[PDB]
């Protein structure tokens, strides 16, 4: 070690100033609330006897007489006044319980505290206010309350000799001890860590103090200690370590720092009788070190003791140097564990004086304060948390978790049970009920093929308008026939079961026949865009191993393809064919399509899953054959798979639009007006453009819309209402999911946009899908907790990535929870308390921008669409229009 200078007690300079301690100084600058409070009920109080005791206390303890000179220093007083106790009298008052309800200071003015007595009929309520600057947690419980009990019992009773008054101790640490033997070798320890220190726990926010607590009885207190010992741990070390596990539950990162203050008086003779601020924040580093709870708790506990062996540097100095190194705001420690365990047994317990009825330490720059403190043989576990520091339920839920962790520790002999269990599930009972309830989406998908359902309908209603395309219409029978024509032809050219027939073409009726024939032939269509570069279209086909290519006659020659790949037009090269039905040869778990998306990978998608989506949307939004869908997404965009297999499988009418490149909302408002369209499906920016052009027209062109499904990007906050403007009765619905999740994998009826939402929600999960939110260990999190979205399903997930079975084996994992095969979407979100998911973006944590902007795009790893208004209500680069991507959406990569 390195011995510390002796304390030099000079009882003469008591009045003359001494400087503020570091803990206290940091408070005396935050004021420009902060004041603890207690309240004990007792049957009958003797104010006379009471008042004397409080005069004695003030007489005796110079700390109850110290004031803060406005110069920043503090001096004792000697003739302070008389103690101001304030009696309120509410005994014959009915609604005494009302006037008593309404309840709740300066170091320049003398009483740093606040005495009160309220006289209800038959019982009395002593109310002690007190200031967080005037003394500390241990001075309060071991000196102030211990003597207030003695002094109330006998105001004249014997009181200890006040050797070496606190002004020296402060003048000692500030001058004599700071700088020397131990302190130099301890400022090394922290300076050699302030770069490895993780930030404070990052819990969920929701963009006064409240209190959960429990009383561990004597019999359970003993066991709690025995359990901590069996691991070579002190109760405070077991509980810090449990509290550390519970926090990782919600924490937005597993490594964080806990302000764990020690109340060390440095073994000084007589000091354990002087009232003052012995507070030293230790910055404990919580990194998870260990495979089990014991292993991690034991490990962290060690780093706490090393952080303790080097205490003579006051944390307020570490906290200040941490702000030097980093930001200031990136250095607060608003999660603290305040343990009074292992201090000396105080003469008297405040419980003797009266039973508590209230108390709330209103610390400043503290959102959560876990207080471990013993009272009359019991351990009082207490969580004072600044209300609204945390999203709803987060703290109340973590307390449930914590109580259960501790619960198990008392239940589980060490080395068994929870102690050697790799993690603990922190999701509360509600967390789980609501998640199961919400994700009980299991429904048999009958093994009917996709084409065999459309055929089935064309024989059911053959006069029906199947496709309507470029004026040139198409009945179900005619489209069924031409598919057969195409189906049979291909199978004759040997399109064996499972082969991939590219459908390289531009928006036309010929696409609906090309797909439904490739399926009947026994294959699986590979859409590629007929607007990609001349070298890309052939590149995707060679990489996928696709021979036959169905195409339109126009721009057949504009297709530099090899000879080993046959090419048929589909508006002509097919008409002398057999309109006689093909017999399905493929199974329902075989591929219906391969849609393509740093290198580009291709998504194999089976029949069953598409079959599942289709017959849910239809049951979700009664899809009658009356409905007429404007099939606007491209066939190489995942968004199309409903337009292909949705309406036709039940009797409705696809309504192809005029091929486009730049979004042409003039034409669409027309085609929607003309063909009486009732079903809109596309990315939100296109259904916005369409609402733009529709609002600026005397007619009601979009008025036949009964249903609009925006998905695939950010559905803007105003958009559900601007559309719901035109055509009252339109029901809006937003969606999404990766192209690896078969078009739409979850739905959120947008009936009513909350103003204070950063984003529209994402959804509840559709049929046969489950949306988990997992930590980095693929474990479900509790509500509000930030995670990656793992979409679990046997029939709702893509089969895999076309050829590469590594990016498949990596992104389609087996969740350790349950065995469910699930897709790691690489999108981050958090569960909501109605069961929904909020979508936070994807690897965007360096993100709520349009949060500020709308109340205009986001930043980048800023762009709006006019003053120097940075932080307007808290590099901007305005732009006329924001740049769309290929399919719509908002091209965040092009922006920087
Ligand atoms: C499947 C689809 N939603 C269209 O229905 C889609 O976008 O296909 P994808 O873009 O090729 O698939 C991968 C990614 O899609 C992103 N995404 C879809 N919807 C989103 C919403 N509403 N908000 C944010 N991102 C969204 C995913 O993030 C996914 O990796
Ligand atoms: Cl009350
Ligand atoms: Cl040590
Ligand atoms: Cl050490
Ligand atoms: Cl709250
Ligand atoms: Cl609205
Ligand atoms: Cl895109």
């Amino acid at each position: 070690a390195a011995e510390l200078p002796p304390l030099v007690p000079e009882p003469g300079d008591a009045g003359q100033p001494f400087p503020l301690t570091p803990t206290q100084q940091a408070l005396w600058v935050g004021r420009a609330g902060c004041y603890g409070y207690f309240e004990w009920e007792r049957p009958e109080l003797d104010l006379a006897r009471y008042r004397r005791a409080w005069e004695r206390l003030v007489a005796h303890h110079p700390g109850l007489r110290t004031v803060v000179r406005p110069d920043g220093t503090q001096h004792v007083l000697e003739r302070p006044g008389p103690v101001p106790i304030t009696v309120e009298d509410l005994r014959q008052d009915p609604d005494a319980v009302r006037r008593l309800e309404e309840s709740r200071l300066d170091p320049g003015t003398w009483p740093m505290f606040d005495l009160r007595v309220v006289l209800l009929s038959g019982r009395v309520r002593v109310q002690l206010g007190i200031d967080l600057q005037l003394m500390d947690a241990s001075s309060l419980f071991l000196n102030l309350f211990s003597d207030l009990v003695t002094l109330y019992d006998d105001p004249d009773a014997a009181l200890a000799s006040q050797k070496l008054a606190f002004r020296d101790f402060a003048r000692w640490l500030e001058e004599d001890v700071r700088g020397g033997a131990r302190w130099r070798a301890d400022w090394a320890y922290w300076q050699e860590r302030l770069d490895g220190l993780p930030p404070a726990p990052d819990l969920p926010a929701a963009r006064k103090f409240e209190r959960c607590m429990v009383r561990c009885p004597a019999e359970e207190f003993a066991l709690l200690r025995e359990r901590a010992l069996a691991h070579g741990l002190t109760e405070t070390e077991l509980l810090v370590g449990a509290f550390a596990e519970v926090l990782r539950g919600w924490s937005s990162d597993p490594a964080f720092t806990l302000n764990v203050p020690v109340f060390q008086r440095f073994d000084v003779p007589g000091i354990e009788d002087v009232i003052g601020d012995y507070t030293n924040p230790i910055l404990l580093e919580a990194r998870p070190e260990g495979r089990t709870v014991a292993e991690r708790i034991v490990a962290l506990a060690a780093r706490l003791r090393a952080d303790t062996r080097h205490a003579s540097v006051n944390g307020v100095e570490v906290l200040r140097e941490l702000a030097r190194r980093r930001g200031l705001a990136a250095a607060a420690m608003p999660v603290v564990v305040t343990s009074l365990l292992g201090l000396p047994s105080a003469a008297r317990s405040i419980t003797e004086f009266g039973t508590e009825v209230h108390s709330i330490t209103q610390t400043p720059q503290v959102s959560l304060d876990f207080q471990i403190r013993p009272e009359d043989g019991e351990l009082r576990l207490v969580w004072d948390h600044r209300s609204g520091a945390f999203a709803p339920g987060v703290v109340e839920g973590a307390f449930e978790a914590f109580l259960d962790l501790v619960g198990r520790m008392l239940a589980d002999e060490p080395g068994h049970g929870v102690w050697e269990a790799p993690f603990a599930d922190m999701r509360s009972r509600r967390d789980r009920a609501v998640w199961n309830e919400t994700n009980d989406t299991a429904e048999p998908v009958p093994a009917v093929l996709l084409q065999e359902r459309f055929f089935a309908q064309a024989r059911r209603t053959p006069d029906a308008e199947a496709v309507v395309a470029s004026g040139l219409r198409l009945t179900y029978d005619e489209l069924a026939r031409h598919a057969y024509r195409i189906g049979n032809t291909l199978r004759e050219r040997g399109v064996r079961p499972g082969d991939l027939v590219g459908v390289v073409m531009e928006k036309g009726w010929e696409q609906y026949a090309a797909v439904y024939g490739i399926l009947a032939a026994g294959g699986a269509y590979l859409p590629i865009d007929a607007a990609s570069p001349r070298g890309r279209v052939a590149r995707l086909l060679e990489s996928a191993g696709a021979g036959i290519v169905l195409t339109q006659s126009r721009l057949r020659d504009e297709l530099d393809l090899p000879a080993g790949t046959t090419v048929l037009r589909a508006d002509t090269d097919f008409e002398t064919a057999s309109t006689a039905p093909l017999t399905p040869v493929q199974g329902p778990d075989d591929p219906a399509y391969v849609i393509y998306t740093g290198e580009p990978k291709g998504v194999v998608v089976a029949h069953r899953g598409v079959a599942n989506l289709v017959r849910d949307v239809r049951r979700r939004f009664a899809v009658t054959p009356a409905d007429r869908l404007l099939a606007l997404s491209g066939l190489h965009f995942d968004a199309s798979v409903y337009d292909v297999f949705g309406p036709l499988a039940c009797g409705a009418t696809v309504v192809v639009p005029p091929p486009f490149r730049r979004a042409e909302p003039d034409v669409w408002a027309e085609l929607v007006r003309d063909e009486r369209v009732t079903f809109w499906n596309s990315v939100p920016v296109l259904l916005e453009l369409l609402v733009g052009e529709a609002e600026s027209r005397d007619d009601r062109p979009l008025a036949t819309l009964r249903l609009a499904v925006v998905s695939g990007d950010w559905i803007p906050l105003d958009l559900p209402g601007r559309a719901r403007a035109q055509a009252p009765g339109l029901r809006v619905v937003g969606s999404g999911g990766p192209t690896e999740t078969i078009c739409w994998s979850l739905f959120h009826p947008i009936d009513a946009v909350d103003p204070q939402w950063t984003s529209i929600p994402y959804g509840k999960p559709i049929a046969n899908q489950r949306y988990y939110i997992v930590d980095r260990d693929l474990r479900p999190r509790p509500t509000w907790a930030r995670g990656e979205m793992a979409v679990a399903s046997p029939l709702g997930l893509a089969l895999g990535y076309l050829n590469d079975p590594e990016r498949t084996a990596a992104k389609f994992v087996t969740l350790p929870g349950t065995g469910e095969r699930a897709y790691l979407t690489g999108d981050f979100g958090r569960l909501l308390p109605d069961g929904g998911i909020e979508i936070l973006g994807r690897e965007d944590f360096q993100g709520q921008r349009i949060e500020l902007g709308e109340i205009g795009v986001r930043a980048a790893v800023a762009d709006v669409v006019l003053r120097e208004h940075l932080s307007a209500e808290l590099a901007i680069r305005l732009l006329p229009e924001l740049p769309l991507t290929a399919n719509g959406k908002v091209d965040r990569l092009a922006l920087a």
